[PDB]
């Protein structure tokens, strides 16, 4: 089985990986910049290996030193969380042919759903709903489409030639974005973990992610996730998977297949009791989905603020020492987080710091809970977007439930 | 209702009950002595009363400076937390006298239980199993028994002499310390919460406790459980409280009603959903339990270390200024903690400093994420009897379960 991992990444989501590793017996290899010998994950490993210098290119992305990094170590694996080479399907069959096991899919299936083409094509063949689309094909689809957004027809031709120095489909005005998690294993097997709400976003970047998803009844979550289930094993997937989708008036249209774990996999955790990165590592090593799809079922609601380094107002990044850090606590109070005392943050990478992630019995009992654990937090030394989780969190829309995807940049 | 609490304690429970409060948007005072002005929850709370210098004496059992916090705040209730005078008859008699709710039993049901002799009565009354006991009563009890233990006949009357300068009962030798959680409420409803073990204990002070007991069936629980209810009924308890028993070849012995929360509450909280802090105010306020008997099932496994500023092998108090503090977190791992970075640790009351909780699907789990989590946790500048917690989880006999209430005294 998997005796040795090495963890391909950094900051939160490397330490997250770390835990996981340690909770199995699992030996641990980070390998780091030079500008991330402090990260906590680095601290806590069995063996630390530096592959190279700060910028990502040189270091997070450097395939041929982070596959040296398991050879010297003699690891069996190699986990790459999120970003970086994580959907990189050329790593994944690097890490393969040099005799590692890749802790993801295969190299073929990232390959498949990393072409925006053939991934809507197998989706469309697995029974997956997508967004409608591909002279008078935007007159079948129905105004507006998108090549440039069109939104009237004596501008189409104008427009796709625009965006030719190729393809059309529906525009949605105003969806959520509501995404199930998947996973599956070598044993034939594939679940559905209900769904998230990410819709809470800034240029399509997520800020606040929640669980389930407000308004979606199990018939749907059972229709919805059992296409995405069965997509899996059309498709050969193996290990954690999300299935992102937009979703207006009670449909949901296919966007993207996240062939990795995601950033906003606790909030999932938190609902189901499942731990996704000890699955991941159990599947990887060849394991069966510690349970069945009738042994899930959604308890209450969780929440998760990404706090990221970074000015409230404007959104330029802050980096610097954390002169002074507290972290909330208590009952239904989640923080995941890399992030110590006299930590310094570095502008390398990311913005992110720490994830603060509420679970309740009610999504009102989640959002209090994460009111009350904001207004605990101090981060002293650096600026944060704490301030903007605050305006979101007491936001009537929000509180109500169900904002689409562009209420936030509305909102601001 | 309840809109306005005092909260008469200090450190992690009143951190805890001021969590508690701002959930349901009921406003905090916080009566602290001069000592405690730095304390995490007197700078959350919405008002602040400084009820006397340092010693405990002379303010966190200064009965009518507390009573006066009340009156000159305009507060509906006081909530006692453990020890100082939550179990005071005396203090509940004058809070409700002064028209406060007292966040608690009446203080009639207070002396009741707050008497061995009284309280045992009570519970034989009431069908809960106690020890044996009350010239040939040693005979029919069986030797050992305690007046001074006595192990033979010879020396009993001698023993009687040496003790009266005045009752007996059986010594059970090796039993486990297990306690069943219960809540009462004014509508004539009483739950159990299954039961918590705490048999790791020195000097007769917990350090580890864990939910459920491991050995115990659910048949077993619902028997012992459902005596309890019944016993809340049978002499009108209100509020949360704890039935302690010794346990020993499979069988209940009754040692003690605490009639208030306890410290351990949260490995409780953990494996039934319950918040027994929030249910404590909502009880108090008149509101019903906010669930049934049926609602309630044991879900995983919970510990809880109490992390103590003290010396891990002599356990002397090591009051100090934490220099840096790095609380874990991630998945399963709970830390209930007034204590921050640059706190400085007084020598006034308790060595706590902090509840640090897990949880996981089995006991297995839950036991491996407490020891990752002690080695990610790092407290500078005082000592800590962390080293302690690390020796008892690796402890084979602990990784079975079931050590007996002497087993850690033996051990070391």
């Amino acid at each position: 089985m998997l005796e040795k991992v090495v963890i391909a990444n950094r900051g939160e989501i490397a330490l997250r990986i770390l835990r996981a590793c340690k909770e199995l017996g699992i030996k641990t290899v980070a390998v780091h910049s030079t500008a991330d010998r402090d990260l906590k994950h680095v601290l806590l490993a069995d063996e630390t290996i530096c592959i190279g210098p700060a910028p990502s290119a040189k270091s997070y992305l450097n395939i041929p030193a982070i596959i040296a990094a398991a050879e010297v170590t003699g690891a069996d694996a190699i986990h790459p969380g999120y970003g970086f080479l994580s959907e990189n399907a050329d790593f994944a069959e690097q890490v393969e042919r040099s005799g590692f096991t890749f802790i993801g899919p295969t190299a073929d299936v990232i390959r498949l759903m990393g072409d925006k083409v053939s991934a809507i094509k197998a989706m469309k063949k697995a029974g997956v709903p997508c967004v409608p689309g591909s002279k008078e094909i935007a007159k079948r689809i129905g105004y507006p489409i998108i090549i440039r957004v069109v939104r009237s027809e004596d501008a189409l031709e104008e427009s796709i030639a625009m965006t030719k120095a190729v393809y059309m489909e529906k525009y949605l005005e105003n969806p959520r974005h509501v995404e199930i998690q998947v996973l599956a294993d070598t044993h034939g097997n594939a679940v559905y973990l209900a769904e998230r709400d990410c819709s809470m976003q800034r240029r399509h970047q997520k800020v606040v992610e929640e669980a389930p998803a407000p308004g979606i009844t199990e018939e749907v979550r059972r229709d919805i996730g059992s296409r995405c289930a069965n997509a899996c094993v059309e498709i050969g997937y193996r290990g954690a998977g999300t299935f992102e989708f937009l979703y207006e008036n009670g449909e949901f249209y296919f966007i993207e297949m996240n062939t990795r774990i995601q950033v906003e996999h606790p909030v999932t955790e938190m609902i189901t009791g499942v731990d996704l990165v000890k699955e991941q590592l159990r599947i990887a090593a060849g394991l069966p989905i510690s349970f069945k799809q009738e042994d899930i079922k959604v308890k209450g609601h969780a929440m998760e603020c990404r706090i990221n380094a970074e000015d409230p107002k404007t959104f330029l990044p802050s980096p610097g020492k954390v002169n002074h850090l507290h972290s909330p606590g208590g009952l239904g109070v989640r923080w995941d987080s890399h992030v110590y005392g006299g930590y310094t943050v570095p502008p390398h990478y990311d913005s992110m710091i720490a994830k603060l992630i509420t679970y309740g019995d009610t999504r009102e009992v989640a959002i209090r809970r994460m009111q009350n654990a904001l207004s605990e937090t101090i981060i002293d030394g650096i600026k944060t977007n704490i301030p903007l989780h605050e305006l979101i969190l007491e936001d009537e829309n929000f509180q109500k439930g169900g904002t689409n995807i562009h209420y936030l940049e509305k909102k601001l």
